[PDB]
């Protein structure tokens, strides 16, 4: 197999090699995945390449009355999975966001099937975490 | 807690309380779950109610190249999980399908928290079988 | 009375149902000798792992029948809404057919839910093994 | 070679890097950065886990729990959470995982160790610097 230190161009074609539809604004660096927006509660998901590391991250908006209970359950959520990470991103002017992410290190090179397996295992664990929080009525709906 | 014998109206109301979208061909006796079909491999998943038994089942199309290795792997797949079940459905006009299901008996009643945990554990454990089977290139995409 | 049962709760529940069980010093499973009256059933036990109750029965498969039995494992599993069947094969063991059902108790169960779990287990498990025994796929006990 | 390693392959891989482990368990425990009372390597469901545990002083459980989100967002690869049982003191778990379902190389594992040690010790160094852990 090949072992690539993948650039942004490498991830763009690898995703199309997997049939994954992606989106990217003009001067930006994130590769947004609209396929992740069919999971209930998922407002946005994107692939990022920072410091030789791939970051599959999805974002869900927390109900303001659920912020404290969800914050207390972050350790149990992070312990529920061997790969997924969950934390609260809360800004003054924004609504509280639940960021769920998983990282793949590409410093020493990765293979295409390593990246493929990483994406779908990420979008399975991220799916189960966000879908479980929406089952607890902790998130806001993604539609009007 | 309330210990109920649920009907198909109880389940979809419970699914609504869980924020789970369900689609129902009014020709269909089951509650189809579109959230489960974005897992690559799964082409359909549904919640059924037959003889006081709730059936969370997901179906994936198997590559004809892999029905023999997958059939030999059914024992290790079923033994890999305490709750889920996995088998093949092979007719003659349609492609072979892998069925991954989980079962919950309701004839002696069930609470809301028991059903919620059933759906949660079913969706996790089924998706891992589908995710791993797709990693071994045993399934057709959707 | 929604309880998250321990193994001691399972022992007392089987006694309330008049169902004899057997448990060693070393182990942790509650073997049920009543299931051994069914032809081909070598052993049946109740386990409790990861907040899940596991009623499983085991049958020794004839070596010449291993491939045919494996072939219609899918049909056996599709034959019921609750039963699970698979093959257990080690290098020093005779091949085994494991027929089992599971009831997760993570969020609690009632004594009535457990009573029906074991009765539906014994019915569905026996009808699988006895039909495989009627197809000349199992060894005598 | 791209390999799905067992525990023995991880044993030999730690041998190749000059890193010692404790003989035993199912993890490979490893033997300074004050706060941590145990660090180990786990192999669970085709996933290698490098985790370190530090006992939290009860006077800091609520503050540290409030900072868990900022701690997890400060790192690209490491995860932090609390493990609180009724008979133990509250523990802080700092972990980084390397999934291995589709194999792994030896330098992918070697860099996984180097990256986790520097990222885990960066979390443990900061919490202990803020008087959140026990000696
Ligand atoms: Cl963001
Ligand atoms: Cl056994």
């Amino acid at each position: 197999t090949s072992l690539v230190v993948p650039g942004l161009d490498t991830l763009r074609q690898w995703l199309d090699d997997l049939g994954m539809s992606f989106f990217e604004c003009d001067n930006c660096q994130a590769l947004h995945l609209p396929h992740m927006q069919n999971f209930d509660g998922v407002f946005d998901a994107k692939i990022d390449l920072i410091d030789n590391t791939i970051l599959f991250s999805a974002m869900a908006e927390v109900r303001p009355s659920a912020v404290l209970p969800l914050a207390a359950d972050l350790s149990a959520i992070n312990a529920s999975s061997l790969t997924v990470k969950a934390f609260l991103d809360m800004q003054d002017d924004n609504l509280p966001k639940l960021v769920v992410c998983q990282s793949l290190s590409v410093m020493q090179g990765v293979t295409y099937e390593q990246f493929a397996w990483f994406v779908r295992q990420s979008e399975e664990q991220i799916s189960m975490v966000i879908l479980e929080a929406n089952a607890h009525q902790l998130l806001l709906p993604t539609d009007d």
